[PDB]
């Protein structure tokens, strides 16, 4: 039928499913590939607003770790 | 109905229903009275490993937010 993961659980940024959740100082969720690639490329802005950030963070997720695996339990499936 | 809502929405600190969550920099979700109180006490160590802390970081909620809304319709209850 019809089978598709809360975007919670997905990269807002690429719209895919990845296991890399980290969060960015806004508490903005991203994969944490397309973060290292943008701090490597020298950007020290925002993608979503186009704003300035003076600040960066490697916080990884905790809480949205744990909610997944509880989704895919009650699915009773494993990430792909 | 569910009158138990699952641990993740709840603080840690005191198990209590809230909509205020922020993060540590230790990866921690706090509740933001808590958080304050601690800070108003001049307090450098972290209350549940009563270690030093030499940096913390202040993160609004995020992913949280669209969990309760949803979880709240699902179960047709107001929250609190």
């Amino acid at each position: 039928g019809a089978m598709i993961i809360p975007d919670e659980f997905r990269c807002p940024i690429d719209l895919e499913l990845m296991q890399d959740p980290v969060i960015v100082s806004s508490g903005q969720t991203y994969e944490r590939s397309c973060i290292q690639k943008w701090l490597d490329s020298g950007h020290k802005t925002c993608p979503k607003t186009q704003q300035p950030l003076s600040h960066t963070s490697l916080t990884p997720n905790f809480v949205l770790k744990s909610l997944i695996s509880q989704w895919c339990e009650a699915n009773g499936i494993e990430l792909p």
